[PDB]
RNA sequence: GAUGUGAGGCUUCGGCCUCACCGCUCCAUGUGCGA
């Protein structure tokens, strides 16, 4: 059971080809020379694809599962500050325990990637945990920064609801649905000033054809 | 990625309801690891 979406063979079935269709949708100019945080990086195949070809000055992959982070560090050699010096991995839970911790975050990134993560944060920590993540992302971005959001649809949550009693409990308490993420992220509770639907990448499975959004943090104060 | 069967009833023929049955799991999946 992978109650956080912490699958240890994830890319083997997401990208059987080994070609991640999201790389045709993400734009190189978003990353080149920028500080990037990759949330829920798993074993880091996508993290390392970006770090080794699109030259971010700093790329940080974060995952709650230390086993996947160790794997990600061992995957660096498959992609051989220029890469590999521009990438680091960290084990951690991005969802913060208190709203006081979430509003003390200082800006450090030009880009935050939040790809295929919202469902797992939502199921494990409820609306409250998802909103803490959203507010923390905004606080962690510099003016002019961007959030790249790839959220799972609500229709795909239900088949995971029995993983744990807490997940089950959260499933039936959730009131902020994916269809309302955009409005929430651009409300004063978070503060993103505009957003765009970039595209829906192609994938062998329709279940992985998810919209990719760009949320902009305004350059002016 | 994958929810089957039957009787009765209501259908706005799109299905739905009650009950009975069958299940409550199977399949896909490693660029990590080598006691
Ligand atoms: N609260 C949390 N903090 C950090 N990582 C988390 C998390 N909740 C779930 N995760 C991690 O999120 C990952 C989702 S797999 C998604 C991988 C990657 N973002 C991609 O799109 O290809 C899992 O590896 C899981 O361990």
């Amino acid at each position: 059971k992978f109650q956080y979406g912490n699958y240890c063979k994830y890319y083997g079935y997401r990208n059987p080809s080994c070609e991640d269709g999201r790389l045709r949708v993400l734009k190189p100019e978003w990353f080149r020379g920028r500080d990037v945080l990759d949330l829920g990086c798993n074993v880091g195949h996508l993290t390392l694809s970006i770090a080794c070809k699109w030259g971010p000055s700093r790329m940080v992959g974060l995952d709650i599962d230390s086993r996947l982070i160790h794997s990600a560090r061992q995957n660096i050699r498959h992609y051989l500050s220029v890469f590999p010096n521009n990438v680091v991995f960290v084990t951690g839970n991005y969802v913060l325990d208190r709203d006081d911790l979430v509003e003390a975050q200082t800006p450090e990134y030009d880009v935050v990637l939040c790809l295929s993560l919202t469902k797992w944060v939502h199921l494990n920590w409820g609306d409250e945990g998802l909103k803490r993540m959203f507010r923390r992302i905004y606080r962690h971005l510099r003016p002019g920064g961007i959030l790249v959001l790839e959220p799972q649809p609500w229709s795909s949550y239900g088949k995971r609801k029995t993983l744990t009693e807490t997940i089950y409990k959260n499933y039936y308490r959730i009131q902020l649905k994916p269809e309302q993420f955009s409005s929430y992220l651009t409300s004063p509770d978070v503060g993103f000033s505009s957003y765009e639907l970039v595209a829906t990448p192609h994938n062998t499975s329709k279940g992985f054809q998810r919209p990719v959004y760009l949320f902009h943090k305004a350059r002016s104060p």
